DNA sequence: AGGTAAACGT
DNA sequence: AACGGTATTACCT
Protein backbone atom coordinates (compact mmCIF):
# COMPACT_ATOMS: atom_id res chain seq x y z
CA UNK A 1 0.00 0.00 0.00
CA UNK A 2 2.85 1.82 0.88
CA UNK A 3 4.03 4.48 -2.48
CA UNK A 4 7.43 3.00 -2.51
CA UNK A 5 10.48 1.49 -1.22
CA UNK A 6 11.91 4.99 0.46
CA UNK A 7 8.47 6.63 -1.30
CA UNK A 8 5.33 7.80 1.29
CA UNK A 9 2.51 10.14 0.52
CA UNK A 10 1.03 12.60 3.07
CA UNK A 11 -2.03 13.32 1.94
CA UNK A 12 -3.44 16.56 2.65
CA UNK A 13 -0.03 17.43 4.76
CA UNK A 14 0.17 20.81 3.88
CA UNK A 15 -3.51 21.20 4.04
CA UNK A 16 -3.20 23.21 7.17
CA UNK A 17 -0.25 25.72 5.85
CA UNK A 18 -1.30 26.08 2.02
CA UNK A 19 -2.68 29.55 2.73
CA UNK A 20 0.83 31.07 4.01
CA UNK A 21 2.57 28.75 1.41
CA UNK A 22 0.68 30.86 -1.15
CA UNK A 23 1.60 34.06 0.35
CA UNK A 24 5.06 33.65 0.64
CA UNK A 25 5.09 32.16 -3.41
CA UNK A 26 3.63 35.44 -4.49
CA UNK A 27 6.82 37.09 -2.23
CA UNK A 28 9.28 34.98 -4.29
CA UNK A 29 8.08 34.94 -7.53
CA UNK A 30 7.78 38.82 -7.07
CA UNK A 31 11.48 38.96 -6.48
CA UNK A 32 11.92 36.52 -9.02
CA UNK A 33 9.42 35.90 -11.55
CA UNK A 34 7.80 32.60 -13.09
CA UNK A 35 9.15 31.46 -16.46
CA UNK A 36 9.28 28.92 -18.56
CA UNK A 37 12.51 27.95 -18.94
CA UNK A 38 13.44 26.62 -22.60
CA UNK A 39 15.16 23.01 -22.79
CA UNK A 40 18.58 22.51 -24.37
CA UNK A 41 16.86 21.34 -27.19
CA UNK A 42 15.20 24.67 -28.02
CA UNK A 43 11.04 23.94 -26.63
CA UNK A 44 10.02 25.90 -23.78
CA UNK A 45 7.84 23.92 -20.80
CA UNK A 46 4.78 24.26 -19.93
CA UNK A 47 5.20 24.63 -16.42
CA UNK A 48 6.30 27.73 -15.34
CA UNK A 49 8.90 27.99 -12.35
CA UNK A 50 11.31 30.17 -10.14
CA UNK A 51 13.27 28.59 -7.19
CA UNK A 52 14.34 30.16 -3.49
CA UNK A 53 16.83 28.99 -1.43
CA UNK A 54 20.60 28.82 -2.07
CA UNK A 55 20.34 27.06 -5.14
CA UNK A 56 17.81 26.83 -8.20
CA UNK A 57 17.33 24.60 -11.13
CA UNK A 58 17.62 26.03 -14.01
CA UNK A 59 18.01 25.07 -18.26
CA UNK A 60 20.51 26.13 -20.17
CA UNK A 61 21.89 25.38 -23.72
CA UNK A 62 24.79 22.67 -22.54
CA UNK A 63 21.83 21.17 -19.88
CA UNK A 64 20.29 21.32 -16.50
CA UNK A 65 21.78 23.02 -13.76
CA UNK A 66 21.50 24.43 -10.17
CA UNK A 67 22.80 27.95 -9.78
CA UNK A 68 22.77 30.63 -6.82
CA UNK A 69 21.79 33.29 -9.19
CA UNK A 70 18.61 33.63 -11.62
CA UNK A 71 19.91 34.28 -14.98
CA UNK A 72 16.36 36.50 -15.62
CA UNK A 73 17.49 39.29 -12.42
CA UNK A 74 21.02 38.07 -12.30
CA UNK A 75 20.60 38.36 -8.41
CA UNK A 76 20.68 35.24 -5.70
CA UNK A 77 17.36 33.41 -5.56
CA UNK A 78 14.67 34.39 -3.38
CA UNK A 79 15.50 33.33 0.56
CA UNK A 80 13.73 30.34 1.10
CA UNK A 81 10.78 31.48 3.11
CA UNK A 82 10.76 30.31 6.97
CA UNK A 83 7.24 28.54 6.18
CA UNK A 84 8.38 26.64 3.25
CA UNK A 85 11.53 25.06 5.28
CA UNK A 86 9.06 24.59 8.33
CA UNK A 87 6.42 22.57 6.68
CA UNK A 88 9.49 20.40 4.54
CA UNK A 89 11.31 19.66 8.18
CA UNK A 90 8.18 18.33 9.22
CA UNK A 91 6.77 16.58 5.85
CA UNK A 92 10.45 15.07 5.89
CA UNK A 93 10.43 13.53 9.47
CA UNK A 94 6.84 12.01 9.04
CA UNK A 95 7.80 10.67 5.81
CA UNK A 96 11.14 8.88 7.87
CA UNK A 97 13.75 11.30 6.46
CA UNK A 98 14.33 13.81 9.72
CA UNK A 99 17.83 15.24 9.22
CA UNK A 100 17.02 16.39 5.07
CA UNK A 101 18.36 19.95 4.85
CA UNK A 102 17.13 21.15 1.76
CA UNK A 103 19.25 24.14 0.08
CA UNK A 104 16.97 24.70 -2.85
CA UNK A 105 13.03 24.94 -3.47
CA UNK A 106 12.13 24.93 -7.22
CA UNK A 107 8.31 26.11 -7.42
CA UNK A 108 6.35 24.69 -10.65
CA UNK A 109 3.81 26.67 -11.82
CA UNK A 110 0.74 24.47 -13.63
CA UNK A 111 -2.01 26.29 -16.19
CA UNK A 112 -4.55 24.25 -17.95
CA UNK A 113 -2.87 21.74 -19.86
CA UNK A 114 0.67 22.18 -18.53
CA UNK A 115 2.62 19.34 -17.78
CA UNK A 116 6.08 17.30 -16.78
CA UNK A 117 6.98 14.05 -18.99
CA UNK A 118 8.60 11.42 -17.04
CA UNK A 119 11.92 12.20 -15.54
CA UNK A 120 14.10 11.52 -13.22
CA UNK A 121 15.65 13.94 -10.49
CA UNK A 122 19.30 13.21 -10.46
CA UNK A 123 21.00 16.69 -10.72
CA UNK A 124 21.92 16.83 -7.28
CA UNK A 125 25.43 15.20 -6.00
CA UNK A 126 24.28 13.88 -2.56
CA UNK A 127 21.37 11.13 -3.97
CA UNK A 128 20.87 9.68 0.15
CA UNK A 129 19.04 13.12 0.61
CA UNK A 130 14.87 12.87 -0.41
CA UNK A 131 12.74 14.73 -2.38
CA UNK A 132 10.35 16.43 -0.48
CA UNK A 133 7.02 17.53 -3.05
CA UNK A 134 4.45 19.59 -1.76
CA UNK A 135 0.65 20.23 -4.18
CA UNK A 136 -0.91 23.25 -3.89
CA UNK A 137 -4.54 24.35 -5.76
CA UNK A 138 -5.60 22.26 -8.80
CA UNK A 139 -5.69 18.44 -8.80
CA UNK A 140 -3.19 16.64 -10.85
CA UNK A 141 -2.62 13.28 -11.93
CA UNK A 142 1.39 12.08 -10.88
CA UNK A 143 3.07 9.20 -12.85
CA UNK A 144 5.44 7.24 -10.20
CA UNK A 145 7.60 4.47 -11.89
CA UNK A 146 10.97 2.82 -11.47
CA UNK A 147 14.44 3.22 -12.13
CA UNK A 148 13.60 2.44 -15.60
CA UNK A 149 11.74 4.55 -18.25
CA UNK A 150 9.53 1.45 -19.39
CA UNK A 151 8.90 -0.06 -15.79
CA UNK A 152 4.93 0.36 -14.97
CA UNK A 153 3.37 3.13 -13.48
CA UNK A 154 1.26 4.35 -10.48
CA UNK A 155 -0.75 7.28 -11.20
CA UNK A 156 -2.19 9.23 -8.48
CA UNK A 157 -4.29 12.28 -7.91
CA UNK A 158 -2.41 14.43 -6.23
CA UNK A 159 -4.68 17.05 -4.86
CA UNK A 160 -4.10 20.72 -2.46
CA UNK A 161 -1.93 19.75 0.67
CA UNK A 162 -0.97 16.82 -0.39
CA UNK A 163 3.10 15.98 0.07
CA UNK A 164 4.89 12.79 -1.77
CA UNK A 165 8.55 12.38 -0.32
CA UNK A 166 10.83 9.90 -2.06
CA UNK A 167 14.16 8.81 -1.34
CA UNK A 168 16.68 5.50 -0.37
CA UNK A 169 15.32 2.70 -3.20
CA UNK A 170 13.04 4.82 -4.60
CA UNK A 171 15.43 8.06 -5.42
CA UNK A 172 15.69 8.24 -8.89
CA UNK A 173 12.62 6.74 -10.23
CA UNK A 174 11.03 8.51 -13.06
CA UNK A 175 7.80 10.50 -11.91
CA UNK A 176 5.97 13.10 -14.17
CA UNK A 177 2.54 14.83 -14.23
CA UNK A 178 -0.26 14.52 -16.77
CA UNK A 179 -1.94 17.52 -18.32
CA UNK A 180 -3.37 19.50 -15.55
CA UNK A 181 -6.92 19.55 -16.36
CA UNK A 182 -9.07 23.43 -16.01
CA UNK A 183 -11.19 23.91 -12.73
CA UNK A 184 -11.43 26.13 -9.79
CA UNK A 185 -9.35 26.38 -6.41
CA UNK A 186 -10.54 29.06 -3.80
CA UNK A 187 -7.13 29.82 -2.84
CA UNK A 188 -5.02 29.47 -6.37
CA UNK A 189 -8.06 30.34 -8.37
CA UNK A 190 -7.01 28.44 -11.71
CA UNK A 191 -3.58 26.62 -11.37
CA UNK A 192 -1.76 24.21 -9.53
CA UNK A 193 1.48 24.85 -7.87
CA UNK A 194 4.20 22.30 -6.73
CA UNK A 195 7.45 23.33 -4.38
CA UNK A 196 10.10 20.46 -4.78
CA UNK A 197 12.72 20.97 -2.21
CA UNK A 198 16.09 19.20 -2.43
CA UNK A 199 19.44 19.46 -0.79
CA UNK A 200 21.04 20.57 -4.40
CA UNK A 201 24.55 21.32 -3.02
CA UNK A 202 27.41 19.42 -0.77
C1' DA B 1 35.19 5.73 -20.32
C1' DG B 2 31.25 7.72 -18.82
C1' DG B 3 27.76 11.25 -18.37
C1' DT B 4 23.63 12.64 -20.17
C1' DA B 5 20.04 15.87 -23.20
C1' DA B 6 14.20 13.95 -24.03
C1' DA B 7 11.09 17.20 -24.86
C1' DC B 8 5.99 12.51 -31.89
C1' DG B 9 3.68 8.07 -33.77
C1' DT B 10 0.80 4.32 -32.86
C1' DA C 1 -5.11 8.02 -25.12
C1' DA C 2 -1.47 5.02 -22.67
C1' DC C 3 2.71 3.54 -24.12
C1' DG C 4 7.07 3.82 -25.84
C1' DG C 5 10.83 5.50 -29.55
C1' DT C 6 14.28 8.73 -29.46
C1' DA C 7 20.22 9.25 -27.29
C1' DT C 8 20.38 2.98 -32.17
C1' DT C 9 24.02 9.96 -31.11
C1' DA C 10 26.87 13.92 -30.50
C1' DC C 11 29.13 16.32 -27.46
C1' DC C 12 31.63 17.28 -23.38
C1' DT C 13 35.06 16.31 -19.33
O1 LIG D 1 4.90 18.85 -9.86
C1 LIG D 1 5.13 17.73 -9.34
O2 LIG D 1 4.30 17.16 -8.59
C2 LIG D 1 6.47 17.06 -9.57
C3 LIG D 1 7.50 18.11 -9.93
C4 LIG D 1 8.80 17.46 -10.31
O3 LIG D 1 8.88 16.24 -10.42
C5 LIG D 1 9.97 18.32 -10.50
O4 LIG D 1 9.81 19.57 -10.49
O5 LIG D 1 11.10 17.79 -10.65
MN1 LIG E 1 11.00 15.73 -10.67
Amino acid sequence: EPLAAGAVILRRFAFNAAEQLIRDINDVASQSPFRQMVTPGGYTMSVAMTNCGHLGWTTHRQGYLYSPIDPQTNKPWPAMPQSFHNLCQRAATAAGYPDFQPDACLINRYAPGAKLCLHQDKDEPDLRAPIVSVSLGLPAIFQFGGLKRNDPLKRLLLEHGDVVVWGGESRLFYHGIQPLKAGFHPLTIDCRYNLTFRQAGK
